[PDB]
């Protein structure tokens, strides 16, 4: 149906908005910390810990399939990554400081970025 086509094509643009906001964000995470899945070789007992584990390349890989329908479901997986992260890890650890500095960061991205998914429907 046309219907069909028009909401694949909202769709396909709201993954190009969140490509370029999943870019953003990864940038206030210079040392590539929430890069990739906490190895289970390498933390063993991470999953008896955090029950759903979250990284950039798992939100990236879900990005491309078009598996996020709107922005709440995006910023759910990224507040996994920060919120999985201040459990795991310790206060005084670079870990946990890295998470709060790509918290208090990606909130001025994800903030205007909940504007231009209201603005452009």
């Amino acid at each position: 149906s046309m219907e069909q086509v028009a909401m694949e094509l909202r769709l396909t643009e709201l993954t190009r908005l969140l490509r370029s906001v999943l870019d953003q964000l990864q940038d206030k995470d210079p040392a590539r910390i929430f890069a990739q899945p906490v190895s289970l070789k390498e933390v063993p007992d991470y999953l008896d810990h955090i029950k759903h584990p979250m990284d950039f390349a798992t939100m990236r890989k879900r990005l491309e399939a078009q598996g996020y329908k709107n922005l709440h479901e995006f910023e759910e997986d990224f507040d996994l990554i920060i919120d999985n992260c201040m459990k795991y890890n310790a206060r005084d650890t670079v870990f946990y400081r890295a998470a709060v500095r790509l918290r208090d960061q990606g909130g001025v991205v994800l903030r205007q970025a909940r504007r231009e998914v209201d603005s452009i429907g």
